């Protein structure tokens, strides 16, 4: 009985390592088909995974390479791959009864409709991408109402640590992202664990002149560049915030954030009784993807051992909204609700990549991001789910033109 | 829906602790009945709990005050209890249609008995007692076997911690103390971890010279005076590394001692993939003896939260062998099987006793029971239970008088 898996976006951090899990996995007993790849631009990089995983699909979003990708995947011999491209394919792959998981390993707001489709099509949908539950969270708990067979399961690591802290017993009579989750789990409040980014012991005057080279440098894995500067920046704990909100039906009041720099305590349940559970493991993202992919079960693997004595000591430790002042625009937008979220997210997607490009400072990201939540002002939410999503997008493309028109007018 | 519970041991710290939280659980909401009380001689203390919990049973262990106990609640107006001495008092408790789970707080070897009882009346057994399933473990596997309602849940704080880090879902296919649990649940390896006790960061000079006055003082809740001096040796968690063993069919190999001063995490289990879970919370035993009351469930309760940053931090460290030879006794019982481990309690339970009452040194302790556990030889195990029991006994006897010779021999 395999498992058969879609990765969308297989050329980045989460599916390089999606397909690492699998392909160590698949060596103790063959429980995976990767039935499908989808990347955006990352031609080249596709046709060798093709090459050593013959999925029945490829996928690119980008028009402008997919002649590129069949000319090169005809030198695979002895494969005939179904080859797509865009929105279309996307949603071909979504709908193929072949297919049981998919992986969305999409960066940014983009990796929301990939999700959405996903869950249209009733699929366990092994979530790594935040932006789309933080951007569209009442919009997908919504379709995951209707499709009663589609689950979102979390990858993002704190997510899936929360996730693995539950009694299965009780999880299975709900699913995440859905009304009354956390009565039904018996949960009382959320410990998201924080790395705390590269600068969390800089001082105030240092933190006014770091750089994005700064921010990249020296990864415990390699990440993509979107999340790791919102880890520098602490933005990534805000967004995860507003994630653990929307899958556990969590109120803003009950969430803690703890930076624990050794990061291996991923996350903490502490239940209505004041007992707390826990998952730990070394920092990776193996075990999150494997168990998105095995949930409810857990398979054997051949990872290294935690060892606690080799560990000697966890920290923990709050955060300095002053140092961190993102992590507040975070709460203070998701408590707001409505489409404040949307116009975080949006607002965040602009100022983490000017100062990526080195085009603004470390408080200007903040600066930005403040500016347009209080331009913002809560609108009606739409009914209906077509226009909901409209709704969405105008309110997403509108806060990213207002954070670069605030940069525009400043320069 | 009450739940009818019965506290054995009733005035000691388990029993105490027990009624404490029970009390409080039921300001939030009336869920518990006490409906029976049994003690072995402190009968004041019995007849002021008779006053306040009014249960429809007592029962008293030591003939010589039975009549006593009668003569004191005849001053409790309005309250006709049934009034029950020493083992058939005990065994028309637990075979009342009225008790459905029963508090084992009984301490030593003499905690078998009720434990055996409880199980034979297909209860739910909230199991504080260690030293039961340490030297009875094979006999109450095959007893849990037939009695296929009976089921122990545990209170020792570890095993507790464990089974509350596993998923329900696949508890509710077995029951602790089974073989193949382990399998079931998909445990791979037990972090069992300990407070280190109070003579952790001790010399070999200055542990030669401690007295049992030094382990018994200052304790952070008071604790019976037996487990006090386990905790001191190290042989607590000697005999929590049996027990581990037994209640979740762990092999020796897989349970790993960690020294954890904070005594914040409980224990932690490692699944299969390599995930591990733990449970975590202030030291305490309200927690591990209402999750054996509410199991499978949780319940509200205005227990003081868990602060992680107040906490700070959390260290591991392995136990020194040389330090706490206990620890390798146990191991090596264990290891050996048969009624090693039967051998291994009785032994301590007069090693124990002689440091206690001043009588011996440290180190005189393991001396003891390593030289018990040489002169023993393994026995053909009885295939029949009564017969087993008896053999247990007797082997719990014999080694019992062992000790004591060898230190009548030394004086
Ligand atoms: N990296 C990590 O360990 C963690 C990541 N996450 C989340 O996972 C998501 C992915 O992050 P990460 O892997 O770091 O990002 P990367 O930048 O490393 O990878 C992004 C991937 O998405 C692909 N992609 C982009 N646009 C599209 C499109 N329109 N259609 C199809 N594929 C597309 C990219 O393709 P191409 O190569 O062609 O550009 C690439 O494969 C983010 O939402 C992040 O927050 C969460 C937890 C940790
Ligand atoms: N204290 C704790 O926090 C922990 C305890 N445990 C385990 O729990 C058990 C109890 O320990 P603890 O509470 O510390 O011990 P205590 O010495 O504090 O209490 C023992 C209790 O058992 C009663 N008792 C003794 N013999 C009999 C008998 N024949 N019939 C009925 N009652 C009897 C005693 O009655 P009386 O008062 O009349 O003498 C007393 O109520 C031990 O097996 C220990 O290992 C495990 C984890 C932690
Ligand atoms: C050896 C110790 C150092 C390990 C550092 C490497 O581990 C981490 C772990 C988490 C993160 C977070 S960003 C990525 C993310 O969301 N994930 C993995 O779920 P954050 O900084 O926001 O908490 C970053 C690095
Ligand atoms: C504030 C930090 C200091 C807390 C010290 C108080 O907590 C503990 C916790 C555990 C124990 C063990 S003996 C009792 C027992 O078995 N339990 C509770 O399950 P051990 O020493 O064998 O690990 C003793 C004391
Ligand atoms: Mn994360
Ligand atoms: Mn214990």
């Amino acid at each position: 009985k395999p498992i058969n898996v879609a990765i969308f976006g297989s050329t980045g951090s989460i599916g390089t390592n999606a397909l690492n899990i699998i392909r160590e996995c698949n060596k103790i007993e063959n429980v995976f088909n990767v039935k499908a790849l989808y990347v955006n631009k990352s031609v080249n990089e596709l046709y060798e995974q093709a090459r050593e995983f013959l999925p029945e699909y490829l996928c690119i979003h980008d028009k402008s390479v997919y002649e590129e990708l069949k000319e090169l995947v005809k030198n695979i011999k002895d494969y005939k791959p179904i080859i797509l491209c865009g929105d279309e394919g996307m949603k071909e792959i979504c709908s193929s009864n072949s297919i049981d998981k998919i992986v969305i390993g999409i960066d940014s707001f983009q990796g929301l409709y990939s999700t959405m489709y996903a869950i249209m099509n009733n699929k366990i949908v092994a979530l790594a991408n935040k932006e789309s539950i933080v951007s569209a969270g009442f919009f997908l708990k919504k379709l995951l109402n209707i499709h009663k067979n589609a689950k979102i399961i979390p990858v993002d690591s704190e997510h899936s640590a929360i996730f693995q802290c539950l009694d299965n017993n009780k999880v299975l009579k709900t699913k995440c992202l859905q009304d009354n989750f956390s009565k039904i789990n018996n949960i009382n409040k959320i410990f998201l664990c924080s790395s705390g980014g590269p600068f969390q012991n800089l001082t105030m005057d240092e933190l006014k002149n770091v750089t994005s080279e700064n921010a990249l440098k020296h990864p415990k894995w390699k990440m993509g560049k979107k999340i790791t500067i919102d880890s520098a920046t602490m933005m990534n704990k805000g967004l995860e915030v507003i994630e653990t909100h929307f899958l556990f039906d969590v109120d803003y009041n009950d969430i803690e954030v703890i930076v624990h720099k050794e990061c291996i305590i991923h996350s903490c349940v502490e239940f209505i009784d004041k007992s707390v559970i826990s998952q730990m493991y070394y920092p990776d993202m193996q075990i999150p993807i494997l168990y998105s992919l095995t949930w409810p079960d857990r398979i054997k693997t051949n990872l290294k051992p935690l060892d606690l004595a080799q560990v000697s000591t966890l920290t923990f430790h709050k955060p300095s909204l002053e140092h961190f002042p993102c992590i507040k625009l975070a709460y203070q937008a998701g408590i707001k609700g409505n489409f404040y979220p949307t116009v975080l997210n949006a607002s965040n997607e602009i100022a983490n990549n000017l100062f990526l490009n080195n085009k603004i400072k470390y408080f200007d990201i903040s600066s930005i991001i403040s500016q347009v939540l209080e331009s913002f002002n809560s609108q009606k939410v739409s009914e209906n789910s077509e226009d909901l999503m409209k709704q969405i997008l105008q309110i997403h493309s509108w806060a990213k033109d207002k954070a670069t028109d605030i940069y525009n007018k400043h320069n």
